[PDB]
């Protein structure tokens, strides 16, 4: 069964915010995501310390970077700590309110989009590039999760089906029809080398 979930307003203004924006630079989504799988990862590498069976789901710690040309996606993968369903549907929601305000504060005042992973939102800059973002997420102490949302104030929730991931997070980027260049090779090496060539795990740019 799916479950549907309206946004907080705040953070439906935000996505709007975001999808509504002239803003060229677009390219900036691929360092939020990755600077969100790089503190995933620091987050299950330091808890591990005192508990090393939180590894037993996979002790490799790692970024994969997947374009998908026939379906026209971008997934960046990451082994990090996972999402719960509590993060999901409150958690991420009530700490992503005080982030919120304070990134559209900042734009008056003459801050840009670009700044929006100061705030912890970053997550939400994804919209730049993608119609729909489709989350495969799962933590050691729950199951594995599909979160998906088109944004237009509504995400759905459903337990995932699919291939069992042991532990970690897809972000599924279902890229906007003038939007492809971020699924050619050239370009994604571009991005992460201008603005993420010091994540402190390694980062596999797969191939088509
Ligand atoms: C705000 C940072 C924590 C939430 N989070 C985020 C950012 C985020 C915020 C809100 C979200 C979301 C993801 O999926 C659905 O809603 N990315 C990851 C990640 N790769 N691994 C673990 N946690 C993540």
């Amino acid at each position: 069964e799916v479950e549907t979930f309206a946004f907080q307003a705040e953070i439906a203004q935000l996505m709007s915010l975001i999808i509504n924006t002239f803003y060229s630079n677009k390219e900036i989504f691929l360092r939020e995501l990755i600077s969100n799988s790089s503190d995933a990862l620091d987050k299950i590498r330091y808890e591990s310390l005192t508990d090393p069976s939180k590894l037993d789901s996979g002790k490799e710690l790692h970024i994969n970077l997947i374009p998908n040309k026939q379906d026209r996606t971008l997934t960046i993968v990451d082994t990090g700590i996972g999402m719960t369903k509590a993060d999901l549907i409150n958690n991420l929601g009530t700490i992503a309110k005080s982030g919120t305000k304070a990134f559209m504060e900042a734009l008056q005042a003459g801050a840009d989009i670009s700044m929006i992973g100061q705030f912890g939102v970053g997550f939400y800059s994804a919209y730049l590039v993608a119609e729909k973002v489709t989350v495969i997420t799962k933590h050691n102490d729950d199951e594995q999760y599909a979160w998906e949302s088109s944004a237009g104030g509504s995400f759905t929730v459903r337990t995932d089906t699919g291939e069992p991931m042991g532990r970690g997070t897809k972000v599924i980027l279902h890229l906007k029809e003038d939007q492809t260049e971020y699924l050619e090779e050239r370009r994604i090496k571009e991005i992460v080398k201008k603005h993420s060539q010091f994540i402190g795990y390694p980062i596999t740019l797969f191939v088509e």
